[PDB]
């Protein structure tokens, strides 16, 4: 799998501009936006994985240091683009590293947020996805 | 405000800030779109217009930026500037996004689809628009 979503962006005198409609440009329905800001320390993020849960991860500023793992294979990329997505399926662990001092980093939820959604053991991840594998 | 002005909670630990947004919930409408403008320059703006149906709440990630709003009545001004605080921006509105800063990223949460058909570009319209809206 390739997660990465280019999307269109649309450019004039002014500035730049991108859209993203849900079930358009991206598989779900929104039903949450979440953002993180006025970042700083060395700790990264993420470090989990959801059963249920669809996301999107859009650096609208900055940089951030992204690694990806479906269980099968595990993709490293950079955000530093805001016209990039990134899908973050079900199943799949996630982190966040690196985040720029300037950084902006937007995630697009299917869902509500649902701290028991989240598996934060990878040993675990690992297990179930053996078992979805079954 | 007691209404345009949203403020949504936001979060501080030892990693940085978190906000969140949640359709009906925090925001009175059903999301559907997410756009943003970024990478802004010069010295023309960009809004001026209003909607039929369309609803949106305007977020500035980054920067600054100056709304004015005018719903025919009455007109206001906000300078957007912490990622913290929403603008409600209902039908009927006519809007326009000024003095973005070099560093400015607006995002923008809208309740339906991309539609030119729902957009009302001229003042005066807007005007006729709302002047009728009143009779009924
Ligand atoms: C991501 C998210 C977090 N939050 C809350 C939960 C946490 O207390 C904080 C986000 O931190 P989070 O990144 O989830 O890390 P942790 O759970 O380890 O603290 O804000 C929400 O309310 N909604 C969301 O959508
Ligand atoms: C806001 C938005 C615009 N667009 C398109 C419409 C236009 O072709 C272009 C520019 O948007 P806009 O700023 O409204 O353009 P202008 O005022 O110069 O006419 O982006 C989308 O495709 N989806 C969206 O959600």
């Amino acid at each position: 799998e390739n997660k990465v979503i280019n999307f269109k962006k649309i450019i004039d005198s002014r500035g730049s501009l991108v859209a993203i409609e849900e079930n358009k440009n991206i598989p779900f329905s929104i039903k949450r936006v979440y953002y993180i800001f006025d970042t700083k320390g060395e700790e990264p993020r993420g470090f989990n994985a959801h059963k249920k849960l669809e996301q999107v991860l859009v650096c609208l500023n900055g940089s951030c240091r992204v690694i990806l793992d479906d269980g099968n294979i595990i993709q490293e990329i950079t955000l530093d683009s805001p016209a990039v997505g990134l899908y973050v399926g079900p199943a799949v662990w996630h982190e966040m590293h690196d985040f720029s001092s300037d950084c902006v980093m937007m995630v697009l939820a299917s869902d509500y947020y649902d701290e028991t959604d989240y598996i934060r053991q990878y040993d675990n991840f690992k297990k179930y996805i053996a078992k979805i594998n079954l």
